[PDB]
RNA sequence: GUUGGGCGUUGCGCCAAACUCUAAUUUAUUGAUUACAU
């Protein structure tokens, strides 16, 4: 019948195993369009492979474009695909927050796409537009299984006839691929979308606690449902709380029906066992009536047996995987339970029963993080071996936020640790962040513009990533303590070596700093070493 | 529970649903959640209670009996009920009483219907016959007020009368106006 | 990380070599080109 070319070569990469190939291929099949005639069940059979090989894939942002954006005249720039973590440092002012805007903007259509029919999102307002340009554009590519999807997303101040028209031909196509699988399978997990701003300090407070129990009941279990305000930062805990009661209510309402079922059995093996019950039945047994109640019976029994093995395989392990996911980050802390009377939760820490909404800032934020991410990424994956191995991005701005420099060591891998398929496209400003990660991932930022790291900024003297990634002395650049400092090495270093102000000087800084340190010991060494010379 | 916090606040009166669905969601849960010996007393209660109304041992009960063993046998698991109410009776406990009379208030009003459970993942407060239905969607709009004010009745009659193995055998004035309100003929 | 050579348990495995401006090719029933049937 002559198949076309492109087709067979579509063919062929289905064979091979690809996504799009099959998509290609279930749309050729299922319209009289694209030029063949349109065969159901030969299209159904592509569709539901598509679907099948869609699994396994993780979902990333490649490159991405600024053009007349807030701060920045022209961008570029590539965010690696074999490492799952990517590092924005510069100063204050240089606009490492702006291209986490333009993430979102995008991510925020995206999400829109993917959930919801609305076709609609965010975009370039006036007052982010360059003071003196007219046309603004953001290019963001998305990656899934090594395929790309396209973006643009423009804006023309409305003086002057438009020059970038808007433009979101993949993510269409992305979503619609989505949403197919969906159709064809209830369970297809799906890439999570989120960013946590700066105002996730505030995060947890007694008045969100106080009325999360009269919210809608709708608003929180279903796949399409962990989308909403989810992009908007302020990592949510009402919502959270609501579910923690939920799932603690599943276990404390169910597992008791279980020993209910338990002690029916029991009760039944009483009443079957019945000394004087079998003593008289045993009375008469050729009767029909009574082998058919005895029978009855045992078969009832059996049905009770396989009741209780139907829950007997249930292991709620939405609760336990949570529970443990976000105790590994959080040192020291155990058992959290909930505790009814003013509707607040209890944590454990160090042998102390406290509640959350009165713990210290720097781990309720931590506390909401992760929560909202483990609830997302279990509401999004159904049922599945691991709920916490899904793909998506994860834009966690500012992550020095109420943290003290013993867990900036510990932060980044342990996320990676804990969720391993996910990107953690980040920015910081502490310099013990920086040397746990790749010299090659972290992208500095001055002046408009991308620097490469130096080589070899993994783990190292935090003194020499300062320097070398921040333009920031060891020492104060303006201390008199480090005047005398080096007023007294470049004086051991050349004339007046024992002097009038060689000795002042050492007893002034071997007064502080201590007489026994690494500096003054090495001066001290040397000026005696050239005064033995002399 | 002291047969006055509750007496108060009823010559008005309330029989709605919504505020019905929350409260017995509470009973059934908090009930639930600490405690946990009661639970399992219940719903055995409940057990030997459904399970003497057998077709087959009821027939074979109401034939020929002459023998005084079945009499023995009937009189004996009658009082396994007996003194199992009687236990739970002295577990003296408000929020893990007033359940089971409320229970047995929507057991016998609307006869013949079985075991009532509460599912979480929908909330659909199920009522069990022979086929499964459910309350807070199906059952009419007047089928639920009625039921909630059977429901308030019961409870309210329970923590009135302390002890009381049947709670619902009180005595008392119950005054309703236009008692053809929303009902289906 | 990318490019050209070689062998053949060849819709690609191995071997032997190289290069780093901060930074990888996809459209037919169309038009241009190579090639067979004319
Ligand atoms: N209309 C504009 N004209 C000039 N500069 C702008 C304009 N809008 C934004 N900017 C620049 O954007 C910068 C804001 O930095 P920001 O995106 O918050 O990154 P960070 O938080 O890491 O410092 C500012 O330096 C500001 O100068």
């Amino acid at each position: 019948q002559n198949l076309p070319s492109r087709i067979t070569k579509l063919i062929k990469k289905s064979e091979s195993g690809d996504f799009a190939s099959s998509y290609q291929l279930y749309k050729v099949f299922g319209s009289k369009e694209y030029g063949v005639e349109p065969d159901e069940k030969m299209s159904d059979y592509f569709k539901e492979l598509s679907a099948k090989q869609l699994e396994g894939g993780q979902l990333r942002v490649a490159d991405i474009h600024l053009e007349n954006y807030k701060g920045f005249e022209s961008l570029i720039m590539d965010f690696s695909m074999k490492k799952n973590s990517t590092i924005l440092v510069g100063n204050n002012g240089c606009g490492k927050s702006t291209i986490l805007d333009a993430i979102q903007k995008g991510l925020t259509h995206l999400s829109s796409r993917l959930s919801t029919r609305s076709h609609n999102g965010d975009g370039i307002e006036k007052h982010e537009l360059r003071k003196g340009q007219n046309y603004a554009s953001i290019a963001i590519n998305y990656d899934y299984m090594g395929i790309r999807f396209p973006m643009i997303i423009a804006t023309t101040e409305p003086g002057y006839e438009d020059r970038a028209k808007s433009n979101y031909s993949g993510i269409n196509e992305l979503g619609s691929i989505f949403k197919t699988a969906h159709s064809i399978n209830p369970n297809v997990s799906f890439p999570l979308i989120a960013m946590y701003t700066v105002e996730r300090a505030n995060d947890v407070s007694t008045r969100d606690i106080e009325n999360s129990e009269e919210i809608k009941e709708a608003q929180i279990w279903d796949k399409f449902k962990a989308y909403n305000k989810s992009l908007t930062g302020k990592a949510d805990f009402k919502l959270f709380f609501r579910w923690f009661k939920e799932l603690i209510e599943i276990e404390n309402s169910d597992n008791a029906d279980i020993t209910a079922l338990r002690a029916e059995i029991r009760a039944k093996e009483k009443d079957l066992d019945n000394p004087l019950l079998k003593a008289l039945l045993a009375e008469n047994k050729n009767s029909e009536t009574t082998k058919k109640l005895l029978e009855d019976h045992q078969n009832s029994l059996k049905v009770l047996k396989e009741k209780l093995n139907s829950y007997y395989s249930v292991n709620s392990k939405t609760l336990h995987t949570v529970e443990d996911a976000m105790y590994s980050f959080l040192p020291g802390f155990s058992n959290l339970k909930l505790q009814r009377a003013p509707l607040d939760l209890i944590v454990d820490k160090n042998n102390v029963s406290l509640s959350v909404l009165q713990l210290s800032q720097g781990e309720k934020t931590i506390l909401a993080l992760i929560a909202d991410i483990a609830r997302r990424l279990t509401l999004l994956n159904p049922n599945s071996v691991n709920p916490l191995d899904g793909t998506g991005i994860v834009l966690i701005d500012e992550i020095d936020l109420h943290l003290h420099p013993s867990w900036q060591q510990n932060i980044i891998p342990r996320l990676e640790k804990t969720f391993k398929n996910i990107q953690f496209i980040v920015t910081t400003h502490s310099p013990q962040v920086c040397h746990t990660i790749d010299s090659q991932n972290i992208w500095l930022l001055k002046n408009g513009q991308k620097f490469k790291a130096p080589k070899g900024v993994r783990g190292a003297i935090s003194s020499w990533v300062l320097e070398n990634l921040f333009e920031v002395a060891q020492r104060p650049p303006e201390d008199k303590y480090t005047k005398l400092l080096q007023e007294y090495k470049n004086l051991v270093f050349s004339e007046k070596y024992a002097s009038e102000d060689a000795r002042k000087l050492g007893a002034t800084l071997s007064q502080h700093f201590g007489p026994d340190d690494e500096t003054l010991v090495e001066l001290k060494l040397e000026i005696e070493k050239r005064i033995w010379e002399d």
